[PDB]
């Protein structure tokens, strides 16, 4: 079960990848906007966890890029936001607990 993790702060991205990994998913990492776009190919993300801001582009822009093609327009998008309208299907605040993330990712998968 493949989850694209778009997140520029490496320890957070690595934290998120470990939770998913230990929980039975196949996580894919992207450190910035460009790298995320180049992760939009076979094999395809079943859900995207999307950080709100990245080097080279925002989460709002990436969601627009997703909604522009039929292959990506349907992929679930959970926006990762920090504390302190958008097209995402759901949102989760940083820091979040590992059980919150999994439970959330599953409620969204459907
Ligand atoms: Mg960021």
């Amino acid at each position: 079960r493949r989850i694209l993790v778009v997140e520029d702060e490496a320890p957070i991205r690595e934290m998120v990848c470990f939770v998913l990994e230990q929980n039975g998913f196949q996580p894919v990492e992207a450190e910035d906007y460009d790298s995320a776009v180049n992760q939009l190919n076979e094999p395809w993300p079943d859900l995207i966890l999307l950080d709100w801001m990245l080097p080279g582009g925002s989460g709002i822009q990436f969601i627009k890029h997703l909604k522009r093609e039929s292959m990506t327009r349907d992929i679930p998008v959970v926006m990762l936001t920090a504390r302190g309208e958008t097209g995402a299907d759901d949102y989760i605040t940083k820091p979040f607990s590992p059980k919150e993330l999994v439970a959330r990712i599953k409620a969204v998968m459907r």
